[PDB]
């Protein structure tokens, strides 16, 4: 397995950085092919980078590669497993839970959809608050899809201001700043770093201790008002999973693994679909072209009546395209969350060792030369045939893909969907600066990608 040869203690540190670390990743593959070796410290890890490598070892090499890998700093910042940084059994078990209750209908009566609609009408009267004035939409947005999965969760959302939800927002908030510090990076090569200066992590454990504490209220509240027969939310199905274990048992299903896989959800449940949302306004202030297409089809196929639902999207191509685009184009986790093999394999006569670390180059899928020509540029007409109908990708992979892909890939596309058509149906967007003159693309910072900071209007229409 082919790569950069490393420095004694520093590893491959200079020639990927600590900076935009994608972009050294394709510019190493142009020299050492779509499998290589890299070095962040001693730690080897293995790059994966083309649509075919990534094909073959997420669905190809599916199970072999469903291992979830963990760099020093977030070893040491996790205390207890979810779903998000677990493996094995108790990986697969919580992980087939959560996809079961997290199904549109599979909470009681009430539907995830009905959740994400009620949000949606709550959003809207947020951003009629701000009273067509500039406004910086990073608080709002973030707001929503926190509050999506409280109910989801708790099976009650709170009102943007209840102190619950803004302590459990500011937590989640600060978690993201320190994590995408650039200078965390260096922890990753030099894990020593982290016994010298541990304020790093000390304060993220701190933090994932409050929100634990936090939803041990609540599971409490509900171990209380539980009606077997009756279940509401997350935690009530998870409360009576765990007495269909009762009998079978050591068990992977206890209240403390119910606490992490609740902020497990919180965490990898807000920021992304928050910063989507914000970049995707950001993206229809800059082509007003594109949003009016859009409203077109708002008006045309749901009224200005009643509310977005899901089945609109059918109907609802250049939207649908528009979101896909969106997604596509901002390359939010460029190289997904870290796998591991979970054996001995052999994959394109190279030999990787049980547990290596794998990253997935999601860039070079999203970004793939062919399937979408000027892979830099945003352009709905990625996700559009000749007729104007919406023209689907298998390198349409924001979610990743296989064993592994995103628990909440359904209930993303719901609120991404839902949120973005509520707003273009009630607001329009008018920018302060003019379109022609900001900057859209994507500032990076260790392995996550954000928008630059900008402010809008919402107009009533
Ligand atoms: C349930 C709420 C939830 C929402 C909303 C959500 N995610 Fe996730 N996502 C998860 C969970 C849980 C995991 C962990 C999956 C695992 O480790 O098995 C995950 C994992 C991922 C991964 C890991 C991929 C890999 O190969 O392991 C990527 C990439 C990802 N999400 C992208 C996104 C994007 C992009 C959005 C929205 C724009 C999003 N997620 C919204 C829950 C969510
Ligand atoms: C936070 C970190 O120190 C590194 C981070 C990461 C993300 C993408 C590619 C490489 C490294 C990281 C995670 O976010 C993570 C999330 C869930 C489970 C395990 C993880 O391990 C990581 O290293």
């Amino acid at each position: 397995p082919p790569g950069p040869t490393p420095l004694p203690v520093i590893g491959n540190i200079l020639q990927i950085g600590i900076k935009d670390i994608s972009k050294s990743l394709t510019n190493l593959s142009k020299v050492y092919g779509p499998v290589f070796t890299l070095y962040f410290g001693l730690k080897p890890i293995v790059v994966l980078h083309g649509y075919e490598a990534v094909k073959e070892a997420l669905i190809d090499l599916g199970e072999e590669f469903s291992g979830r890998g963990i760099f020093p700093l977030a070893e040491r910042a996790n205390r207890g497993f979810g779903i998000v940084f677990s493996n094995g059994k108790k990986w697969k078990e919580i992980r087939r839970f959560s996809l079961m209750t997290l199904r549109n209908f599979g909470m009681g009566k009430r539907s995830i959809e009905d959740r994400v609609q009620e949000e949606a009408r709550c959003l809207v009267e947020e951003l009629r608050k701000t009273k067509a004035s500039p406004c910086d939409p990073t608080f709002i947005l973030g707001c929503a899809p926190c509050n999506v999965i409280c109910s989801i969760i708790f099976h009650k959302r709170f009102d943007y201001k209840d102190q619950q939800f803004l302590n459990l927002m500011e937590k989640l908030n600060e978690n993201i700043e320190i994590l995408s510090s650039p200078w965390i990076q260096v922890y990753n090569n030099f894990p020593a770093l982290l016994d010298y200066f541990p304020g790093t992590h000390n304060k993220l454990l701190k933090n994932v201790a409050f929100m634990k504490s936090y939803i041990l209220e609540k599971v409490k509240e509900h171990q209380e008002s539980m009606d077997m027969n009756n279940p509401q939310d997350f935690i009530d199905c998870f409360l009576m999973k765990m007495e269909k274990e009762k009998h079978n048992q050591p068990s992977e299903f206890t209240i403390e693994s119910l606490e992490n896989t609740a902020v497990d959800l919180f965490g990898a449940g807000t920021e992304t679909t928050s910063t989507t949302l914000r970049y995707a306004l950001l993206l229809l202030l800059k082509h007003p072209e594109v949003t009016a297409k859009v409203q077109e089809e708002i008006e045309r196929v749901i009224g200005r009546n009643r509310s977005p639902c899901m089945q609109d999207r059918s109907h609802m191509p250049y939207t649908d395209a528009v979101v896909h685009e969106v997604q596509r184009y901002i390359d939010l986790l460029p190289t997904s969350l870290p796998h591991a093999v979970t054996c001995d394999i052999k994959f394109r006569n190279y030999l990787i060792p049980k547990g290596t670390t794998i990253l997935i180059s999601l860039t070079s899928v999203l970004h793939d030369n062919k399937e979408f020509p000027n892979p830099e540029m945003f352009d709905p007409h990625h996700f559009l045939d000749e007729g104007g109908n919406f023209k689907k990708s298998k390198y349409f992979m924001p979610f990743s893909a296989g064993k592994r892909i995103c628990v909440g890939e359904a209930l993303a596309g719901m609120e991404l969907f839902l949120f973005l058509t509520s707003i273009l149906q009630n607001f329009n967007l008018k920018s302060l600066v003019d379109p022609k003159n900001l900057d859209t693309t994507p500032v990076v910072n260790g392995f996550a990608s954000v928008p630059p900071f900008y402010q809008l209007c919402f107009i009533p229409v």
